[PDB]
């Protein structure tokens, strides 16, 4: 199928698709806009948020729900239904914690004191849950790669630029972030990226 | 399986498995906890967060992930493999909004004030986009009722508490919650279940 990416110059949501479509060797156009494109290509969109995804001209949204869909009957969704329940679930986790910060916060010093709040309090927190949850296992979810490890990942690529020595004590998350960069195709692929701040 | 779910006594973010469950007419132990009763649950929870469901010796958690598993492979799924990512994105819009509610909020004049704002300034939005993504259909989705319908149902029912205005201009989206409310399993729920406010 024909498949273009449409989001902003930056890793974001959208990162999780890319790591998608690198993993599973499909070829897709990576279109990075810039502000000034926005108004319009906004005006066209059903709900007019980014990222979106157009497969032979039908445009798709909500970049989890697209993540998932290209996952479909891979290994990358889970072995089972049950371990797909798992994975989705610990997307949400991740997703609902970058969630808490407030991205688009105009005021510089209202943003560096809830990012400090959130890195202080919240984000320790998670780390031990999700340090907890994994143990001593290869893989957040069953015995292979899923897309939760890659959206563990991309969610710590992000947190790490704000708070260097958030995995300091957590070494089994480190391991966990290590394994999945070195999978051939995201290695490729990190290595090739633009280079953007988030 | 043996079913238990546990979550307040509330609609909340549990009612979407609730419709699920009678839908699928799968029996289910309706766990309903006490406020006072939460932080000692909350401490045994890998996660710390409700809805869960328990499922054999298995805890499941994320409610969206629960009501994706219970749906795969259902007639309440997309029909095909690009309807259920429509059905995930317009799951994942509605949750993004009533997420945005700061439910948990103690300062009652914060809470009232951030609410209003929403309400006011954000859902007539939505409901924009809803109908006119919905145009002429009959569901949301395809030709028959995904669980993005129920999701729907149950989602407007916690906004017209709040705002019973919401959908004066939107007879069509009035028009969707009634199919909804008009299927057996479902109106037989609404029927029997707890009263609560949300
Ligand atoms: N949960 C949605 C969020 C969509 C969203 O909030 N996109 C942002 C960019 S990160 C956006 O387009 N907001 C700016 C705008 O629409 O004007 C998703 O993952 O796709
Ligand atoms: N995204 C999660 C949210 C779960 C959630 O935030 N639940 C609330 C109750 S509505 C909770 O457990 N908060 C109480 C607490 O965290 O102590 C889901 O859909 O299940
Ligand atoms: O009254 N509440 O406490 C409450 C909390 C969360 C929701 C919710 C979140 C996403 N969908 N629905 C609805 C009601």
């Amino acid at each position: 199928p024909n498949y273009k990416l449409t989001y902003f110059n930056m890793r974001g949501r959208a990162e999780i698709i890319r790591y998608i479509f690198a993993y599973l060797d499909i070829q897709y156009e990576d279109h990075r806009i810039e502000q000034a494109d926005w108004p319009e290509i906004k005006s066209t969109l059903p709900f007019g948020k980014i990222p979106i995804l157009e497969v032979d001209g039908l445009t798709l949204h909500q970049s989890l729900a697209i993540a998932r869909y290209l996952t479909k009957n891979t290994d990358l969704a889970g072995n089972t239904e049950m371990e797909q329940c798992h994975v989705d679930a610990i997307v949400d986790t991740l997703d609902d914690f970058m969630s808490c910060f407030p991205w688009a916060e105009k005021k510089q010093d209202v943003k560096e004191q809830m990012f400090n709040e959130l890195l202080t309090y919240n984000a320790p927190h998670l780390m031990q849950d999700l340090d907890t949850y994994l143990g001593g296992r290869e893989w957040l979810i069953g015995n292979s790669v899923t897309w939760a490890d890659f959206y563990w990942e991309i969610c710590s690529t992000t947190l790490l630029v704000f708070k260097p020595d958030l995995l300091d004590n957590h070494p089994r998350l480190v391991t966990l972030r290590k394994k999945v960069q070195a999978i051939p195709a995201v290695a490729n692929w990190i290595k090739r990226r633009p280079q953007t701040k988030l």
